[PDB]
């Protein structure tokens, strides 16, 4: 059960734990698990 979408013990969102405030490009890289997906979205989030 490395994943199996536990969901009561997991993590994989952005709005919840990043938006309505401000965080960092780092950590986003970790959820998308690939550099390409993270800079090509965080681009919009910033300026």
């Amino acid at each position: 059960y490395n994943s199996g979408k536990l969901e009561e013990f997991v993590q994989g969102n952005l709005e919840r734990e990043c938006m309505e405030e401000k965080c960092s490009f780092e950590e986003a890289r970790e959820v998308f698990e690939n550099t390409e997906r993270t800079t090509e979205f965080w681009k919009q989030y910033v300026d």
